[PDB]
């Protein structure tokens, strides 16, 4: 019977790009004989406007009833004066992650053929290409560790957050990184700050214990400050980067920015049952919303990760990936992927969804 | 009477570049009539070899007896198998910082005229130039917060580090950033993760309280993951970046790497009495040590920050800065600042110290 998907398109460009992800999914549903039912729920800014909070009860219960969450983007100027902590992004994403135990965040980033000039890296570096998958631990560390809070008053008033990791937490995420390296270029670089943090000393030690199960995979360790530097110089020498919550937050965004093409990048945040939340790497771009300008490929590839990882539909996932590839190499680019002089060749969001869905239909 | 400087040259290239910083200081001592006495102490790898630990008692007591510490670089392959936490870098630097309450870290980084091609940024971005001063809080946050440690065993064994900040700690570092912005381009960008961390919510709130004393300075806030991205795209729009310990560690290194010329970058770590520890931004480069290849400018500019900030000798500090400028614009570059084809023009470490010291003598 039917898969059930909770669709949480959110704010800004979220709904208009979600529309295209749904159009391409309809083509993959027809092509592979999948029965998938979708229910839309508010989340983020639209949920604060419609329901008074960024993650309404009904939305959370709809996600509980689903096989996966296909998530858009949340946030925008309009809610940007609420405390940073009643704000829509953090208020949608952290409770979804904590509630469904979404410990694994996978962010594949690569420099696509022919779009090297868009990367902010000097041309000889982006010409080498890169393909880095960031595996970030998402439900532990300093994000959800306790005690967190503040005490005291005046000058001596103090706040505190505790970064905490157990061997169990590190070993589950490290295994995912090694398993992913096995299928790629067989190297895991584990990123930590083991010269300062007890958490990272335990991190490094556990990742080395996990490595015994992967003698075909090379493991190196690097400090987060050195990784931030080395991704600027030699990103082509990394394969799978394995990070705790706070380090992976920073490094996965640094690598996304280094592609120069965030409109192509998606994200999977999964638990150990295979339920996940699938979203584009980029934000809600509220200034271009409503104009048919936004690149829907990130939301479309989010749907492909959802099919692969939550729905175990590998053929359907790869048909969407290939249909994206076909767009990128057949002159179907949106404006932000085009150099300043080629920009009159830009396709709109709908034209991109039509092309990719048609390519799925045509059997790409 | 005499200033007293503890000289802790450390490992790798540290001594050979320190030799040049001392040669240039001798020229500034003659030119400005300063009486400065220097005593050398082991620290880092050389201290572990000679004394069994990276920060011997006698070294720490020599720094207590000094007006400033002129520090080289620590670390190298040879000690890289000790626990990451008996290791020379962390074992020299964190106790010096904690012991002398060196709360303020200043790392000025700029793209120098004529060396834009060396930056790993695409050519149109490095052509715009940048000049970012990172002000990092160095004695609080998660580096020295307690409880830190681990408990338990097997799968449930857990480690923890606590990030802690008081208003007093934030306000002292924020004032330094605002005061520095006042003398530069009048903008402070405060970097935090206020959407997740209680510490950063208090950070943001206190920096906004401090801002009332600087109505001429613009304050913006940015999340660390977004700052890591925005420095790749528009580093020319930042002036003073204001960070807690762990965020400033990452961002100051990202910005150093983005210049492409770490051999030119120095660092000041100071307490509120004006005692500081002055060191190059880069590491001990143990593979080029002993060969006369290393660029001594970073250690030389460290001496200039030492004269300015610890010894209140502004004229002497600026004469060294100008003498460096003169080298860079008179064809005195070391090999790593030269493109692959111009590399036969490379000056050696001694030739660079001779030139800069002679320029100080000549009245630059
Ligand atoms: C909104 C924020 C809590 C979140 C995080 O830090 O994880 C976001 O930056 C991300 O990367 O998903
Ligand atoms: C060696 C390490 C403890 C240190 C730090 O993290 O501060 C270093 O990375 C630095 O930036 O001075
Ligand atoms: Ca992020
Ligand atoms: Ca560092
Ligand atoms: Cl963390
Ligand atoms: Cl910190």
């Amino acid at each position: 019977s039917s898969y059930q998907i909770a669709v949480l398109a959110g704010d800004g460009i979220g709904p208009e790009v979600m529309a295209e992800a749904r159009k391409v999914l309809k083509a993959v549903e027809a092509r592979f004989g999948l029965n998938i039912e979708y229910t839309e729920y508010d989340v983020g800014g639209i949920a604060i406007d419609n329901h008074g909070c960024p993650l309404p009860e009904a939305t959370l219960k709809g996600c509980e009833a689903a096989d996966a969450i296909l998530f858009g983007s949340v946030g925008g100027p309009k809610w940007e004066k609420l405390p940073p902590n009643e704000q829509p992004e953090r208020g949608a994403l952290l409770p979804l992650r904590g509630h469904f135990e979404l410990f694994c965040n996978l962010r594949p980033a690569k420099l696509h053929d022919g779009l090297e000039h868009m990367s902010p890296l000097r041309s000889d570096i982006s010409a080498r290409g890169f393909d880095v998958l960031c595996v970030r631990e998402l439900t532990g560390g300093i994000y959800f560790g306790k005690p967190k809070g503040r005490q005291g008053e005046g000058e001596s008033e103090e706040a505190f957050d505790t970064m905490r990791y157990s061997r169990r937490e590190i070993s589950r995420i490290a295994r995912i990184a090694f398993e992913a390296a096995r299928g790629r270029r067989k190297k895991v670089t584990s990123v930590d700050k083991a010269n300062v943090l007890a958490c990272s000393v335990l991190w490094r030690q556990v990742v080395e214990e996990v490595a015994v199960d992967f003698p075909d995979v090379e493991l190196e360790h690097i400090y987060i400050d050195n990784a931030t530097m080395q991704l600027l110089r030699r990103p082509d020498e990394f394969d799978v980067m394995l990070c705790s919550n706070l380090f992976g937050d920073i490094l996965s965004d640094e690598i996304a920015m280094l592609t120069g093409s965030m409109g192509l990048l998606s994200s999977a945040s999964m638990n150990s049952t295979g339920f996940g939340l699938f979203e584009p790497a980029g934000g809600s771009a509220p200034d271009i919303a409503g104009k048919g300008i936004a690149n829907p490929i990130a939301q479309i590839l989010s749907a492909a990760l959802m099919l692969r990882h939550s729905l175990k539909q590998e053929e359907a996932a790869s048909a969407i990936e290939r249909a994206v590839t076909k767009a990128l190499n057949s002159g179907y680019l949106t404006g932000e992927l085009l150099s300043s002089d080629q920009r009159h060749k830009a396709k709109t969001t709908v034209q991109m969804g039509d092309f990719i869905a048609d390519a799925v239909k045509a059997g790409v």
